[PDB]
């Protein structure tokens, strides 16, 4: 019933869907499916950003139009999607016509509102630097030329350019970061952010007048939009704005805005402001992830690996919101452990057991030893933990709690010795694998968020229900004894 909405920023399709994009659509994905298994109303959006003189030029390259280059490219980012087994509810493309109507009418109320005039984007500028300087950081050296701060020549250059006036919103930015601590996260992005908007906000260039590939200024279509105001509108384009009847606007205002770092200040200091100056409320998070260093292709890294091998991999070993690395080694190492040895193995040994000494049936548990229960209670308790983990966005956290009882259960499998309890007390064998086979339950409906299409072989394997696949489960639905289970197969096979 409640409503949770989750995005991750748009790709910009001029060139081949790389491990970045796959990351952040990997971990968007599983923090989708984490709220729809804990009983939320959730809409899930990614797409692509498709304007700008940077696609015109490719698209000038190959001898077709821009919109067609846009087709074609942005195709890959949809098989992309699909091989990491994203469950978006929609893929929003900066060049559908729906955007194109969004975009203008934010423009138009932030018109509205006071916030748009023309002037002059202006300014001593170094093509050399590829930077604009004040005229202060600025000196005339003995040639006649005048120099930028990093010793290379800058000129003056004057474009004609549409502003937003962003240099009004700085202290409505701060009493908002005062008043929401959450809104951009992690910390370290937060205290970059406040210093930034601390240290003084001038207007900014929202049109460009020089290619006309992007949608057009209203009122003066010479100019179209530039990056900011196109690729940010996306975000309510997919909920039917400026069609706020629309049965989607109820999910806004979103509920994180999952993105790289690269473009944190674009979505807590921008996005805000125009949001402000539209009269529509502001997102609840913005969660800015760290960069992946190999230390190439996601196609093939889920051809080689597998995609859950690959999707568990990147979520637990690198703390969400910091960088990291991955390895051919790393890869086969940590899946290869966690996967398919103490999961996967612990699900074949315990599972076999039922099948060869227990009729395939689920055992009839009798009475619960000390041990019996701290693993039962361990992996409830991983539930509450792994949602609380999930509210900060803290993936690895959720799954190292999970893991956790993975590798305790293998500990309490090993330390009962069923296999020798067959004989002197079957009874008893029977209740050790029925705790075996209902904290494999638990784990399999806690894990698939992250790892889905493994998870669910893992609960068709115990005879779970499709109906009783939820976190509510977890608590209310237990195995019950007498029930028969297919043969078991290995869900995560060794590299
Ligand atoms: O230049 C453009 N894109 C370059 C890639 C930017 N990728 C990072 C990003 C992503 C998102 Cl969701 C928002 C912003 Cl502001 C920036 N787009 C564009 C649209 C109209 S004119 C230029």
């Amino acid at each position: 019933r409640e409503k949770y909405y989750i995005t991750t920023a748009i790709a910009y399709p001029n060139g081949k869907p790389h491990i970045g994009h796959a990351y952040e659509l990997i971990a968007t994905d599983a923090m989708a499916r984490f709220q729809r298994l804990n009983g939320m109303d959730v809409y899930f959006l990614t797409g692509t950003d498709e304007h700008g003189i940077k696609m015109l030029q490719s698209a000038r390259k190959e001898g077709i139009t821009p919109r067609d280059l846009a087709d074609r490219n942005t195709s890959a980012f949809r098989r992309m999607a699909e091989v990491l087994n994203s469950s978006n509810d929609d893929y929003i493309r900066t060049s559908e016509e729906r955007h194109y109507k969004a975009s203008q009418a934010i423009w138009q109320a932030m018109v509205a509102n006071g916030d748009i005039y023309k002037g002059g984007y202006a300014g001593w500028y170094s093509v050399r630097d590829e930077a604009y300087y004040g005229e202060e950081e600025t000196e005339v050296r003995a040639d006649g030329v005048r120099y930028g701060p990093q010793g290379t020549p800058v000129e003056w250059v004057e474009e004609e350019s549409y502003f937003f006036r962003l240099s009004a919103y700085q202290d409505k930015l701060l009493d908002l970061y005062e008043n929401n601590p959450g809104f951009i996260m992690p910390a370290e992005r937060r205290n970059e952010i406040v210093s930034f908007v601390k240290s003084g906000l001038k207007d900014l260039s929202i049109s460009r007048t020089t290619f006309d590939w992007g949608i057009p200024v209203p009122g003066d279509e010479k100019h179209v939009m530039y990056v900011w105001v196109d690729a940010l509108t996306n975000y309510i384009t997919a909920l039917g704005y400026p069609d706020t009847t629309d049965e989607r606007w109820a999910y806004w205002p979103a509920n994180a805005h999952i993105i790289g770092k690269d473009i944190s200040r674009f979505h807590a200091v921008y996005w805000p402001a125009f949001l402000m100056s539209a009269q529509l409320p502001l997102p609840k998070r913005v969660f800015a992830h760290g960069f992946l260093f190999n230390r190439i292709d996601p196609f093939e890294l889920v051809e080689r690996y597998g995609l859950d091998q690959l999707r568990y991999f990147l979520m637990r070993e690198v703390p969400f919101g910091q960088d990291g690395s991955y390895s051919h080694e790393a890869i086969v190492n940590r899946t290869n452990a966690d996967l398919a040895n103490d999961l996967g193995n612990l699900a074949q040994r315990s599972l076999s057991m039922i099948a060869k000494n227990c009729e395939g049936k689920v055992p009839q548990p009798g009475a619960f030893s000390e041990a019996d229960k701290a693993i039962l209670d361990q992996a409830d308790a991983a539930l509450e933990t792994a949602r609380k983990a999930m509210d900060d966005q803290a993936l690895h956290l959720a799954l190292g709690a999970i893991f956790a009882v993975v590798a305790e259960a293998n500990r309490y499998f090993a330390g009962q010795e069923p296999w020798a309890l067959r004989k002197t007390d079957p009874a008893r064998m029977g209740t050790v694998l029925y705790v075996t086979a209902e904290v494999l339950r638990r784990v399999g409906i806690m894990v698939q968020p992250f790892i889905p299409q493994s998870a669910e072989k893992l609960l068709d394997i115990l005879a779970v229900p499709a109906d009783k696949r939820q976190f509510a489960d977890v608590l209310a639905s237990p195995l019950a004894g007498g029930t028969d289970l297919p043969a078991p197969q290995p869900v995560f096979p060794r590299y």
